[PDB]
This record gives C-alpha cells, structure tokens and sequence, in this order.
C-alpha cells in the first residue's frame, strides 16, 4: 500500500479552506489556526480509540480475567503520554501574536460557534459531571452509556479483601486506628482531638452518603473502601498493577485539568476556572488519610494476595 | 461556521481506514500508527506553508524592504517550535511496543512504499543536496538556501570601497597573530611553551585560511561548502557586528536557520531510531547551513574586531 | 581547572541532610524532594542574574543605547526558556507518590517553614503588588528598588512618535476612529438591528481608550499598572511593529507578555503539587492591548518620517 | 525548619565563583555555564540515589520477595523521567551564542557523577574521586545483576515448561509449512534471510562467540529468560518485569540520548555503548503470535514467591 493512499492524505491533506481567503483577503496565520486544531482533533480521536477500549473491557467483563491487567494500563498510560502532548502543542498557538489573530477574527465564528464534539463526548466518556444530528445522537450515547468512573467504581467493589466474613478490611482498619488512637491518648492534647475526628470520619458511611448527594465525592462506599484496600497493600503482588492503574487515572484527571487551563488562558489571550472537574477526587482525596503504616492491618497466610484469576 | 465545518472534520476525522481490519482481523494498535503519521503529515503541511511564504519573500525581493525581517524571523522561528514538538511526537509511537507492532506489520507496505512526499519536498525546499511533478518543482525552483545566499552577498560594510571589512578583519587578524606570536616567544623554555607554539600553529592555519578564496572554491566542488565566498563574508559582518542595530534582526535569522538544521537533523535520527526499534538493526552532510555553524567556530578575540566609527550604515535602514 | 572544583561541587554535592535519616528512620524518596528544590533554586538564582542585568541595562540608562536591545531581548528570551522547563521539572515530583510523601511528612516544617525566599524576590524584582535578618534586608530592597515594570513603564513614555508637536500619534489615532467610526455609521444607516446594535458596542470599546481619566481610576483600583503615557507608547510600538525601530522593541514586550504567562504556569504547577501532597500579572496592559480590535487601514499612515528607520545611542 | 536551612541554600546558593570575575573582566554568560552544569549535577546524584538503590535490592536479594518489584519499576521509570529533563535541559544552553562563550573561554572538564553513573549501569581524578571511581567498576553494575535474576526466570526449566525446547520444536515446523507456501520469487529470497535469523537464535556457540567480541553481554540462560518475559508478558507473574525490561531499554535510548546532545553542545560551542543491546534484540525477532508455545492453567504464571 502506498504512503499517501494507506494514510488517505487525499482527505487530511485537503481539508485546509481559510475561511479569510474565501470571504476576502488572506491572512497567512489563520493556516497555524486551522492545523493545530485539526492536529488536536487527530489526538482526540486516538484518545477516545483507547479511552473506549478500555471501557469495552471493563463492561464486557473481560478485567475479571487479570491476564488483561497489563494492556488496561499501558492503554491508559498512552491516554497519559498523548494528553502531555497536547499540552505542549499549545506552544505553537502561542507564535502567533494576537494582533495577527484579530486579523482573520471577522471571518470567525462566536465562542459558540466554536466547540469540539470529541473533546465533550471525551469528558462524558471519562465521566464529567454535568451539535446535531448524528453528533447530537452520539453525544446522547456517550452520556447514556457507562462512563469510565462507573465501570472502575464496580471494579472497585469486587476487591479482594474486603469481604466481611473473609479479610474484613474495613473492621480490621477501623479496630487498629481505634486501638491505635487509645494508646496514643495515653501520653499536643489539642492536635490529637482534631487528629482523631480526620481519622475517625473515614468510617461515617452517613457522611460518605450526604457527599456524593452534593456532588463533592463520586465513588461508592465499597468502591472508596476497594481503592484503600489496593493503596495499603500495593506492594502485594495482587495490587502492583491495580495501582497503577489508579495512579494513572489520576495522573489522566490532571492533564485533563492541566489541558483545559492551558486552553482558557489561549481563549482568554486571543479573545480578551474549575477545581472540582475532577472525577476521581475520591483517589486524590484517599492518598491525603495520614494512616501510621504501624497501624495498617498485617497480612496473614491468605492467599489472595499472591493468587490470581482468570 | 460551525467548529466541525470550518476545520473540515468530514474528511480529517474520516480518513482512518485499518489495513489489518480491512484485511481480515482488527489489530487495535494500528489506529495508532495511522494517527501518528497522519499528525506528522499535518505540521509538514503547516511547515511548507510558512518555508514557502518566507522563500517568497525572498525571491519576489520583498525582503530589500526591511520592515519585512520581522515577519521572515518570526516565521522561521515558527518553524523551529513545529520542529520541536514533532521531535516530542515520538514519545507517543513509543507507547506502542515492537512486539505488538508485528501484529499488523504484515498488512503494511515494505521500507520503500513507506516514504513522506511533504518531508522529501521541504528537505528540497530547505536545500538538502502529480505527486512527480510537484516533487520536480522542489528541486528546480531556488532553495532557501540559494535565496539566503544572494541576500548574504547584499550585506552593507562588505564594500571594498566602503567599510571594506574583510580588508580590515585581514589586517587585524594578521597583526593580532604576529604580537602573539612574539608573546608565545617571550615564554622561558617549558612543557607548556613547547604546547603553546604547536597550539598556535594550529590556531594560524585556521584563521588565515578564512582569507583564501582559492581554497573555499575548492571545497564547495567538493560538497564540503554551500555558500558564496562573499556571502560568507556577509554573514561574518552579522556575525561580529550583530548589537549594531541594522544587524539585530537579522542575526536571529542566521541563527534560526542553524536552529532548524538542528531540529532536521534530530528529527531524521528519533525517526531512524523507530525504524530499527520496530524492524530490527548524526550526519553532517545533511546540515544545508554548515557556513553558518562553521562560522561560529573560527574564534576571533572581540578585541580584533575592526571598530566602527558611528558615521556608518548600521544605524540607517531600507 | 578542575572541574568539580570550578563547580564547586564540595558544596552543592555535600548539601543533602535527609530529615528523615537525621530524625530516626530514613525514607528514601526523601532526597526526591531536596534535590528537587534544591535545583529549582540554582534555576531561580540564574534567573535572577539574568533580570538583575537587564533591570541595570535599564536602570543605568544603558537602554537608550539601542546597540542594547538586542542584549535585553536575549537574556529576556532566556528567562522564558529556564521558565519553561522549571514547569517541566514538575514531571520529576509526579514520580513520587502522595502516600510515599506522608512517610517523611512527619520530619518537615509547617506551609510557613516552606517558603521561597528567590522566588519572593523574583516576583518583587518583576514588579508584583518566615524570612529574618540578611534575608529579611535582601526582600526589603526588592519591594524598595525600581521594578521592571517601572524601568520599562519609563522607557515606554520615551517611544518616539508619541510626542504631540511631532507625530502625535494619539491625535491621530483618535481622528483616525473618530472620522473612521462616522463612515461605518453611514454605511449601517441604510432588519439590520445586528449591526446597529454591534456598532454602538464597537464604538464604545474603541473610544474607552482615549478615556486617560478612566484610565487613571482603574491604575487606583489595581487594574491597570502603567501610565497612560507607557500605555500610548505601547500602542505605538504595537502598531507599527514592522517598521526597524520598532521591530527588536516588539519582541521585548512579546517577551514580557511570555515571561508572565510562565510565572503563573509555574505558580499553578507548584499549587497543585502542594494539594497534591498535603490535601498576578504584572504586564497586564500589554496583554490589554492586544484585544483591541482597530481595522488596520485606520491606523495613522507613515510618511518621510525619519524616526521609524534611524536609530539612536 | 526554615526552608532556606532544610535546603542547605548555604552551601548551594554560594557556590558560583566566576572564574572570568576572579582572574579580571566578569563576563555575565559564564554565570549560565556554571548554574547548567551544577543543576546537571544535581540530577546525576539522584539518578545515582535512585540506581543505587536498585542495584542493592538486587545485590541483597530482595527481589526473590516479588512485593518489591513494583519499588524496582517505579525507581527506574523515575531514572528515565529524570533522564527525559537533562536532555531537555540542553535547551538552556542554547541561549548562549558560541561567540559570548569565547568571551569566557580563556579562564576555563569530564564529569565524575556520569563516569559512575556508566560504570554502575555497565557501560563496558585521584585521591578520594578515584578509590570512588574504582568502586563503580569494582562492584556488580546493573546489568549483572539483572542477569542473574534473568536467569531464575519461571518456565525456563528443561524438566519443567522447557520453554527453549518448546519454542525450538514450534519454530522450526512453522518455517516448514511458510517455505511449502512459498513454492507454489522475492518471497523466497526473504525466507531464506528469515529464517537464517530465527534459527540463529537457538546457537549457543554462535551466541558465546559474540559474547566474547563485545557484540552480546547477557548470558545465553540470561537471554532465554528474557524472551521468556517478553512472549508471557501478559501472564500476571511477567506483568511488571516486562516494564522492567522495557525501562532498561528506556533508560539505554535516553543515556545516549543525553551523550548526542552533550557532544553535539562541545562541536557547537568548540550501538556498543547500548549496555541492554540484548534486550532491544530480543524485540527485532519477527517470531509470529501464533507459533508462541501454549501455556496450561495449571502452571507458576499465576502464583507469586
Ligand atoms: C477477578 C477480579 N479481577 C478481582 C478483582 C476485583 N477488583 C480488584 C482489584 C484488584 C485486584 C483484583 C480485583 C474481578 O472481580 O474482576
Ligand atoms: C536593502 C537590503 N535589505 C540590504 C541587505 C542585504 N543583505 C543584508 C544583510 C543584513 C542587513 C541588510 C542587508 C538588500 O540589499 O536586500
Ligand atoms: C533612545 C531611546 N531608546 C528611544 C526610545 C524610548 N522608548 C522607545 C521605544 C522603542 C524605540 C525607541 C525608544 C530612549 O529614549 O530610551
Ligand atoms: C523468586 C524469584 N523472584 C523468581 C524470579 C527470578 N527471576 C524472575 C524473572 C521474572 C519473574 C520472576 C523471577 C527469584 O528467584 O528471584
């Protein structure tokens, strides 16, 4: 197959119609304008090939068998790597002056006009808390179907150990900071009553319900115990992979961040601020539990931790 | 115009076909080759738009007009930011290891099927030594090279009547090398000494060599030279009196022209390096502007440099 | 000479106490974090030696010489690059988990212990609205001595042309939109409720410029930070940018437009690696005037104006 | 703790004597040289604290516990982001012309950190710098160590899994029924290239010769463990030593890298060294998914030590 034919270069590389040059006068910089964001979208599209793949083998169970732990992450590794770059494209937005940009801003669109479907149908995908035609029936899918949080949040759920009648990870972490907390009393007085009520309120289900309720957590209460259980025993064969995992769909939600700064401040120079877009708070928020290790639960002759399944 | 209209999202995001899905079983790592290629095949198409507007500056005499140096700097520069991010561009086929990439080798053309028409035509346009006929277009219209060349030779002070500044920098050069000459004499007899009169019978034969037309005719024969002697001596008078304010601007030019040689160079080698990572197993040739680096190489001592008195073209523009 | 002893690296290689080691039990990803820091300020310092020495070119009148210019752009450039990877040196603290931090937590200074004082003075020595003793004399003379802002804001009421018994610049251009806004009105009067509507609002952003009374409450508000007379000379540098004079001071203001741009780039980096763990801008008005939106053909014509092409020294 | 005195700032942000003020006229450039090189520096004795304390895991045995394997991966992917910023670094230097460098150049250089650096990943002074220099080429580098662990690879064991027989047997009739394809003119002439290459991979002599020459540095059982990884990657026991292996090269493609562009720096301003080459060799063999031997659910690809 040839170069051009194999890559259709007959459709990328005739796409390029400088609105300016066709209602009037060329203004050579609005070519730098059209590319970087059709450079954008070719990335988005890669991102929503791995970011819906993932998604495939979580909702079609295919994660239960652990063999296909490795390409979860590497995929979402990759998600990782492109959206680095993205950030870095704006760098060539920022040659070209606004003066020039004000030059080719009449044959533009509003801010209205201008907004990516990918990028939207992306924070859906991922889980974003909250075009027509065949872009508004596939915006309507990626809103309807089961976003990325949904699908780690069941995952989340069936982690070894926290079975009751089994490990009992959540009786045994709330005996040891308890028993911990009593043998530390016995012994500054001030910080040690404020210390005791951050632990303590790790175990108030009521408070974890009333959260998701004002938007401000968004995993389950099994879900949030699942990610404690994978960050405290991560060394543990079982859990090496599944962190990193968790690790890299945190680093996702900041690029995320990161991209859509990056961006507002472009908007914001050519033309003339969220904290809570992250969807998984709940992984930044359990890394922030200042937990002594001399207080986390021992581990027993309990195979789990070095068996796997398929 | 709607955001999809106006970037033409119907053909660019429309434009991935599979070769392995097409040809029997979908290998999910592909998408990411014809992404990656097809991104590259976009900034090429962004870095011909702005070589072939700066070359046009040049061969339609636009760039006689100074107020022009601006807009040809800050373009080349434009070039060299693309540059760098398509060597970051790599980082991304990295992700893909070569074990999964012989999964959908066998559905691909061999080395030779797979080769850039928009890489090979700005090698061309740069000046490295229908899809036919606009590739013979690249090679016979004037290079980039070629243009900078005629506008090297146009540079003031070279003017033997004038300023007369390869007479100057001789004469000073020559006078320089003879009281260090003496002042490597005056040294009493030591292991230092005798290091010193070798060291500077190296460091003669380099700077006067500067001063021998005969042999730099030679050596462009040879492909070891690419610019004129006089535009040789022109970019040198950039080179030294660059804070003089006719020279400010376009020293930036010179030296964003050695910039993106650079960036050629290191693109064609992390592409090199991918082609031996996924089959199987640093050129100075390559450097169009190698008068530019080679002049930067010479090391004159600043108190050499011939003076200029301040009743001179430096300070008038064009 | 040798070079760790030109380096001096008896000193920058023998200055890693781990905390943790010194208070009990050492954890590794410790040195992550003094390193880190640690080369984060050699980058500070060099970057104060690159504003220092354009702050002097400035303050010493050295700028009226405009053989400097490209010197003052240069290492300008320069603290843009060293700007740009220090946010990239972000990517190195990523490596070190928020649970592994917790582990030597315990052996560090509260937010109050943990306080740059080369970036303070960095931010004070560009011109932005724990320390005691020689440090606490070092941060006094940075809030005391002229900013760069204020060397650039009295460079900028220096721009040729400005001047009213010569190019008047300013009386022309508001002639200019004055006379230019009168023949689109025309035009407009002739349903077309868009575009009558549009051109009240264009008309209003235009004119709001030539407002110096307006101008002088927003400085008073913090909104503003040069002087109308800096603000016309900007204007004027921006305009006609193409012409030689002009051309080396534009990418001196671009430049300081870059340099605020990272400045808030890394102070949003190093804010979310504190969240992270533990659970501004100076050129305004240069940003300003990019926004303003005047068509080009009203821009005031040159004509055999000598200034736009002969320097000065 | 202050900030300034938990940093030793004392010590760091008074160390930069210009030599150009020193010995007469000071010349602002050389201000740049010295801060690049110190905060080169910097970076070199965290790669040597993050590499030293990886080889020592190694040393003392500790990776037979596999609960720290994810410590030994996530310690070298460290290295090579590290790595990726000393070469980006090279960028800052870039900003001072080669003629402001001559300026400076009269009152001026091999750096000890990178040589044992180097010698302590395998690349093949006096007085304290120098028993420290004999140290790095004395003691195990990485790529011994790592050897010995790639020869207890799981699965290797003639009487066990036989990997090597198993593969050896599958390659073998695969080429069998693709040269019978074939004969039915440039297809053939690649076959016999092709499988000249497959099949020299089951040459122990031919591998011991090239050992001998410097053209190979793990050991033949070193190298069948590795390939053993790289096929079974998927397998959950492989799973984080596949991103062991991968790192090395990693960390083997960014040091030369750095090496290029350093070099590149001396002429602007004036395969041997690959210490895993085996491990980028072992990716070039074109071996189809289909002849990788099968792996029974009844086997050590799920179990951990
Ligand atoms: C077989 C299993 N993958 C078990 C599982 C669930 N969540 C996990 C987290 C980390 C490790 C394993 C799990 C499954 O239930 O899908
Ligand atoms: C008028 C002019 N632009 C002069 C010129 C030519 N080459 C130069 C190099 C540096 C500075 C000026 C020149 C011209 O002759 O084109
Ligand atoms: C001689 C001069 N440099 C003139 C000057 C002032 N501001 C400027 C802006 C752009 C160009 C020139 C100027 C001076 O008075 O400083
Ligand atoms: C118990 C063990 N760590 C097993 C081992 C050795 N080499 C390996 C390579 C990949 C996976 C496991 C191993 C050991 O014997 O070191």
């Amino acid at each position: 197959l040839i170069y051009g034919n194999y890559l259709h270069l007959e459709k990328v590389l005739n796409a390029q119609e400088l609105q300016s040059e066709t209602k009037g006068n060329k203004i050579h910089d609005e070519h730098l304008f059209i590319i970087t964001h059709q450079a954008y979208e070719l990335w988005f599209k890669q991102i929503l090939w791995e970011l819906d793949s993932v998604r495939e083998i979580f909702q079609n169970g295919h994660v239960r068998d652990e063999r296909n732990m490795l390409k979860v992450v590497s995929r979402m590794h990759r998600v990782s790597v492109i959206l680095k770059l993205l950030v870095q494209q704006f760098s060539i937005l920022e040659t070209m002056t606004a003066l020039d940009f004000n030059d080719f801003r009449e044959y533009l669109s509003p801010a209205s006009g201008f907004q990516s479907l990918q990028f939207r149908l992306l924070e859906n995908k991922i889980g974003v808390l909250q075009f027509k035609g065949e872009e508004n029936e596939l915006l309507l899918k990626s809103e309807q179907e089961k976003t990325l949080l949904e699908l780690v949040e069941a995952w989340l759920e069936r982690t070894p150990g926290l079975e009751p009648h089994g490990f009992n990870f959540w009786g045994k972490l709330e005996k040891n900071i308890t028993r911990g907390l009593e043998e530390e009393f016995i012994r500054q007085v001030a910080e040690f009553q404020k210390q005791k009520e951050v632990l303590l309120s790790l175990f108030d289900e009521k408070r974890h319900e009333h959260l998701l309720s004002k938007g401000e957590r968004r995993l389950s209460y099994r879900a949030l115990q699942g990610a404690l259980m994978i960050y405290f025993y991560r060394e543990e064969p079982r859990f090496q992979v599944p962190f990193q995992l968790l690790t890299s769909l945190m680093d996702i939600d900041s690029l995320m961040t990161k991209w859509r700064y990056n961006h507002v401040c472009m908007v914001h120079r050519m033309l003339g601020v969220s904290d809570r877009y992250k969807v998984f708070v709940d992984l930044f928020n359990l890394s922030t539990y200042l937990i002594p290790r001399h207080w986390i639960p021992k581990m027993n002759p309990t195979i789990h931790k070095f068996l796997e399944h398929h």
